[PDB]
């Protein structure tokens, strides 16, 4: 079947040119929503979200982990860091880089969580371990963002990410204490307030990632405390066709106005 939410949202992806992806799941009832649910699409920086996750779960067996140093060098020095460059030639500890990668997208913070876990491989496999069969990180900074058409690297599906993020947020895909932190790392976002934030009712409390990279691709995903109702996990992707489009977050906020008009 197609659905009223699902006919507006191919309006929209029509009007956009681009490829719109879309996956909401509402914790109250367990529904969900999908357009486009079991395509992939490249993350980009969403991806950093699985990233800190695995972190936080490797500190759940080392508690003094997250105030681990690393060092940073000047040719850690990727194409946007504005955290990491403060730090040249001194230390981050893994906490620093889990919130500069999450709330300013870093992108040496997020090299240097990847190394902590052995390599873009390593992401992939806590993924498989919380249960996603989908996710894969196959690169560092900065490549993962090259967001070519039909490329597997580095991808996802909307279904597939909502359901991680719900475990990883709301479930018990990570300890309580971590469960916390990645909230509240979430929550302070600063990157945000164009995108899923955008669409949705001000009086709701939103944690996200946004993810951007080549062929304008432009992505989101959310926790999302609605005013007087179950929390609701929102994904977000878009991509376009030509390899320096635009970015386009009034797409991401006009996906979100849809499905909260839906609910
Ligand atoms: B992540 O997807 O937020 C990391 N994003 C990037 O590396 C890219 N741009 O990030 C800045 C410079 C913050 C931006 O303008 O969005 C990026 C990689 S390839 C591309 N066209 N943009």
């Amino acid at each position: 079947q197609t659905s009223a939410v699902q006919q507006k949202l191919a309006a929209l992806e029509k009007s956009s040119g681009g490829r719109l992806g879309v996956a909401l799941i509402d914790t109250a009832d367990n529904t969900q929503v999908l357009y486009r649910g079991d395509e992939r699409f490249p993350m980009c920086s969403t991806s950093k979200v699985m990233a800190a996750a695995a972190v936080l779960k490797q500190s759940e067996t080392q508690k003094q982990l997250l105030n681990q140093p690393v060092e940073i060098k000047p040719a850690d020095l990727v194409n946007y860091n504005p955290i990491a460059e403060k730090h040249v030639n001194g230390t981050m500890t893994l906490a620093e880089l889990s919130a500069a990668a999450l709330q300013y997208s870093d992108n040496t913070a997020m090299n240097k969580l990847i190394a902590q876990l052995g390599g873009p491989g390593g992401v992939t496999a806590f993924a498989r371990a919380i249960g996603d069969e989908t996710f894969r990180l196959d690169r560092t900074e900065p490549t993962l963002n090259t967001a070519i058409p039909g490329d597997p690297r580095d991808t996802t599906t909307p279904r597939a990410m909502a359901q991680t993020l719900r475990q990883l947020t709301l479930g018990h895909a990570l300890g309580e204490t971590q469960r916390a932190q990645l909230v509240t790392w979430l929550k302070g976002n600063t990157t945000g307030a164009a995108s899923i934030r955008a669409g949705l009712p001000t009086s709701w409390t939103v944690g996200d990632k946004t993810g951007s990279g080549d062929y304008g691709t432009t992505n989101d995903i959310a926790v999302i405390w609605p005013q007087g109702r179950a929390p609701l996990v929102l994904v977000t992707y878009f991509t376009q066709p030509q390899q320096n489009a635009e970015s386009r977050r009034d797409v991401l906020a006009s996906a979100a106005r849809i499905i909260a008009e839906g609910l």
